[PDB]
């Protein structure tokens, strides 16, 4: 099983896969990310609950991108009725339900030195 699973727009890959996963996995946290651990061959809606479902939370990685994706507002949803973790990647125009939650700020520096810490406290309980 994992600990997390991770909801992110395909643009943001980069720093999702080399910094999130990374940091994530370096601090023993068991990370699901799609182009790894989907299965080939299963529908979408499958390998999403599959993943929603065999986690503990859901990590939302908010940009403008994340939120003109089809198949990340639909996980957003089902996440909502579970834990989620969002993190605002870059600044965008948050919508109405991400709106009143509060989220990690990581293009806030002044709170960069707290951000790891917070996310991996929450994981963990």
């Amino acid at each position: 099983t994992y600990d997390v699973n991770i909801c992110y727009a395909p643009e943001d890959r980069e720093w999702v896969i080399n910094t999130l996963v990374f940091k994530l996995e370096r601090a023993g946290i068991k990370t699901f990310v799609n182009i790894r651990d989907d299965t080939p061959g299963n529908f979408f809606a499958e390998n999403i609950m599959d993943a929603i479902e065999n986690s503990n939370r859901t990590i939302v990685v908010m940009s403008p991108d994340f939120f003109k994706n089809n198949i990340c507002d639909k996980t957003l949803q089902i996440g909502l009725s579970h834990q989620i973790i969002p993190i605002l990647y870059r600044p965008c125009e948050v919508p109405y339900f991400l709106n009143h939650m509060t989220y990690l700020d990581w293009c806030d520096k002044d709170v960069r030195p707290v951000f790891w810490r917070n996310l991996f406290r929450d994981i963990r309980n």
